[PDB]
């Protein structure tokens, strides 16, 4: 169990797209951001690694290692300070992603927490929930996939703390994404991403499915809300990796060629809930999928449950 990095309260990320559709990357700005947020990505990668190792069984020390990192960042007020604004809201986006990563790890390992670990971490996760939510109170921040990624951390905090208020808030974030799906299956704000339109339909589906999957831990079936709307979106993503013809036309740009990876692992869960599971076999074959921002190994979590028991 390596030493827990410093949990600085401040974040100074750097946005790195060159165009209005945020679809072409400035490599020098990308490298600068990668270095600037390195501690935040490192924190996410490790707590998820420890949670995965805990889930393997016969390794409670790993689960305890995750809790020590979480407790350390909680006690230092990590990410609750200044969200430095350079050329966009990338610092707030990092806090959204890192809150989700931290909350998923706590949700998976909290059985091993001590009482002060429980109180320190849960108070911190709720403070992050409140801060990330306040960001979206500004109507100028359009509620695209970043809004649904915010819901990952809200929902994981809601379930881990059994907080009915936060549960209702997270349900509203999820349902806001379901409501945004058009009859043809598109998400307009993600279709505006030109060559990354398919990638961002995939990237928007991922937190919606993970939220629904966490709702199952509370016995709830969120796939019945506007039943079939999430299926149309998920099916477009799967069809898009087979043939980008539709995304090309609807987005006005030839899609960037890429295979499913990382957060695409929502399919591991969703293929178990879809009315036509075999439609997702081609995406499933690209597994296994691992993403710290979603709790770690999505392939194993889909098979064994999010919380190891
Ligand atoms: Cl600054």
């Amino acid at each position: 169990c390596p030493a827990p990095p410093p949990g600085s309260p401040d974040i100074r990320a750097i946005g790195y797209y060159t165009d209005a559709a945020r679809s072409v990357i400035d490599p020098r700005l990308k490298t600068q951001n990668d270095a600037a947020v390195k501690p935040l990505n490192a924190f996410a990668a490790h707590v998820a690694k420890f949670a995965d190792a805990y889930a393997k069984g016969a390794d409670e020390a790993a689960g305890r290692c995750a809790l020590t990192w979480l407790d350390a960042w909680a006690r230092s007020g990590a990410m609750l300070g200044r969200m430095a604004h350079v050329n966009n809201d990338q610092s707030d986006y990092m806090r959204q992603w890192t809150h989700g990563a931290a909350a998923m790890a706590y949700l998976r390992t909290q059985a091993l927490a001590s009482e002060q670990q429980r109180t320190d971490i849960e108070t911190w996760l709720k403070r992050l929930s409140a801060a990330n939510l306040a960001y979206w109170d500004n109507p100028k921040h359009k509620r695209n996939n970043a809004y649904y990624w915010t819901g990952v951390g809200i929902m994981a905090t809601a379930v881990a703390t059994r907080d009915d208020t936060l549960l209702n808030t997270a349900q509203g974030i999820y349902r806001a994404g379901i409501d945004a799906i058009e009859p043809d299956g598109r998400l307009p704000m993600e279709m505006a991403r030109k060559r990354l339109a398919l990638h961002y339909h995939d990237y928007a589906t991922a937190p919606l499915v993970l939220m629904a999957e966490m709702a199952r831990l509370q016995g709830e079936d969120w796939y019945t809300y506007r039943q079939g709307a999430l299926e149309r979106l998920a099916a477009r993503v799967a069809d898009g990796y087979r043939d980008p013809s539709w995304f090309n036309t609807q987005s006005g740009a030839v899609q960037e060629t890429a295979t499913p990876k990382a957060s695409s692992g929502w399919v591991e869960f969703y293929r178990l809930r879809s009315p036509d599971p075999m439609r997702f076999d081609a995406m499933h074959a690209a597994g296994p999928f691992q993403d710290p921002r979603m709790g770690g190994n999505l392939t194993l979590m889909a098979q064994e449950g999010i919380v190891p028991l």
